[PDB]
């Protein structure tokens, strides 16, 4: 991808095998997590669509997983070339004649040529439009990857509070969904889900109780609660 | 590899021993594996023949696949020297004197002359045919590693869905055949090695079914289910 | 159609029959539309009404392809 | 039809009643065959519409197979004007009224004006037309009828090389398919639809051994019987 | 096909629908027998290769040993087309670039240019040589469908001489080889091949005579070697 | 929605029911698309699955009304 600024226009270089090493090292940790797609947007300087095609190529183990991205990229190419700009097609001589849905990606755009429309005239957005595009197979593969749902959860009588947080907090990052929906639910959702050990103090909480209000409440009783009758 | 480009014309630098140590490591843990081939390609940075040829060099373990690869890379030089723009005989000086079959061997033609055809005058791509002719040997190696032929991949009575597919695409791999024929034959394939408890889930999915749709429909809850008999 | 009576041997009659209509062209093509649900056994029925609203008669007679005789059983699971 | 050269300018010609005979004696002969659609091909001598329209009208048992193929006509017709050029109704005075995709049909033309649009002005080819749409509609019929499939034949132990040459040859006559598919499918079929038995000596014979080997090899094997060894 | 030179220039004419019921029937009464070869032959009245090509696909029920025959064309026509590249490439006007021998069969040649370089310019033998491969083809499809084996012939104790000389003669007409080595074997066999009896008087009869004054003999001997003489 | 429920009764249990829980539309709306076969009998769920993802209210009770109604036999009990 192209980089380098302070001694003038940029030079397009390849990615660090470091770099590339800690990509591979972290997929047989962390197959599936969705704390990696964070990482994967933060370290992506130059989104360049071979070189960022590259990295999927070289990935290991579970493969599958990215022939799902390259069917969302070729889909989301399709829908390029329909609603956005299919265009008459001519152009004069002499200009990067601008690209099509599959020219936008590594399909059909040979790598000079995509360094080219990125650099000669304004930048076209290219490697922003195909990270966006793996962003959202991703949020297709961590939705597949989890195993609970949000109704699905049910706190086990000798399981803790704790245990059962994590698991609703691991689903909810993988559940695609709205964060005002999030919030509504969440003020009904964590009573619902509770063992009855533990739902006579969480329900005790009651009007307006937010996260760390229930937090230091829950950390001061400990456990799962305490039982039903004291004899 | 001779590299650099704001700063002015290419000057040669010495391979990092990054890449080499990487390179013997990847070899160590998955020797034969085709992540490596797009790994070759990310790790040669700048495609000068003496310098890519230590990377084939410096592999100690599986030499008798690397002897093989140098076999099938020696019929393809002897290929581009009698029929691909054949040589013809004296020429006048100050030319590069148009390389050989034999010639862009790194054991061959001496560095002096070798950048020369890269940087002297226009680029010969001498590196690129080098590289290409090494990938469709390691695509040979591959194919002889290959512990399965495709159709070998079978699902039995307790394996399901997840576990299959992750075994389908593993061996898919290796194939080395064309995009159409497998377009063809995967629809047919995969519900023809199923499980006849699964293949009626397959069967019932039937025609206009996209991976994408075929993976959103095997997320949810399999068996035979409930509903009353009517017979 | 009879209890073990096929489509073929049903719609068979009907497009013999339907030879001698003696009808408007427009109305021929509203006519024909319900009268193969309409007419059929219970269990041809119930995979004709399956198939729903909206259906060809190529895409019928692909799916009546793979019901094997009368039929017995007009859904895979 | 129109025909007629060598006495001079065509003449549109009766259909002959020993070719209608015949036509209906082959259908009431075998009316779903496969040798049908190159049969009509050659009994098809002059090809305008109407005239030919009456050997589709002339119909026997096959009826309501022969509507379907009036419906795909139908829709092949629309193809012509929505999908083909569509042209225009206002045109220059004494021109042969540029046919339409109605014009072509036989139920939606008056005879002396389809033989002028075939005659008056360079040649249209509306009985090419007719006669493709026939063809891809008597391709249809072939697998709305064939009882068998690719993968649905299987050689039990008493059925000989002969028998199952001829019944995969006769599922390869309702294929349907592109050339680029039955090339490069058939071999597949070959091993995989064989016996047991019988794949021991396709196996040994292997890639190399053309259809004529393969034949010249099985005619050696004989039978399959009780005999301990295939020597 | 292109038919009549008594009028003035030969007409294009389709084969008659009483000869093409004729061809498919004497196929369906005959299938693999030595005497169809004769007959295609002999009825061939206009050897054009599109009508050719019509002709042979009219074949029902035993279509499987035809495919052979089509894989023998495909080979036939590479074999021509290896034969002559002398005057393949470019071409000046007033010439048609001649038939490639792809072309030669009617499969990739349109019947306009068929028709013409067989009667504008000196008649091409197109028709002849598709014609010649087509009769090659049919000979390995009579081998190939053979019943039994020139020396695996033999006269049972109760079987007639009459019998096996029409056993032989027909395995005779299947042997395909050069005259004078059937006719040396042929000499021979008639003492070998025959059951005890029946050889006791041909050895009686011993070398020499012909097949008419051999016969001439026979008239007197009769049966499978009768003891009573009701002759 | 129990063994031999109706989908009349069944679907007019729910409307009364959620008419009367007084809340976001457009929240409600979003679980309205999947909670109509999550609560339904097997029979009916079986049905509602066929039709499958999309369509509108009109379409999928549209299909509904077509297939008839309950047995009365049971087994549970």
């Amino acid at each position: 991808p192209i980089v380098q600024n302070l001694q003038g226009q940029m030079v397009h270089q390849a990615i660090s095998p470091r770099t590339l090493n800690a990509w591979v090292k972290v997929v047989e940790e962390k197959a599936f997590s969705p704390e990696v797609i964070p990482m994967f947007s933060a370290l992506s300087e130059g989104a360049t669509p071979q070189d960022l095609n590259t990295m999927l190529n070289t990935v290991g183990g579970h493969q599958a997983a990215m022939q799902m991205l390259k069917e969302t990229i070729n889909e989301e190419a399709a829908e390029w070339d329909r609603l956005h700009p299919v265009h008459a097609g001519p152009i004069a001589p002499g200009q990067m004649r601008e690209p099509r849905g599959s020219d936008i990606a590594g399909t059909t755009s040979t790598l000079q040529e995509q360094i080219g429309w990125m650099t000669h005239n304004p930048p076209i957005p290219v490697g922003e439009i195909y990270k966006r595009w793996i962003i959202l197979g991703l949020n297709k593969i961590v939705r597949m990857y989890s195993p609970t749902s949000i109704l699905d959860i049910r706190q086990g009588p000798k399981e803790p509070f704790r245990d059962y947080v994590d698991r609703f907090y691991k689903t909810l990052r993988a559940e695609q969904a709205s964060q005002e929906v999030k919030n509504w639910m969440t003020e009904t959702l964590l009573v619902q889900n509770a063992n009855p050990d533990c739902k006579t103090i969480l329900k005790a909480l009651g009007p307006g109780a937010t996260l760390e209000e229930m937090m230091t409440a829950c950390q001061g009783v400990g456990g799962p609660g305490h039982k039903a009758r004291v004899l």
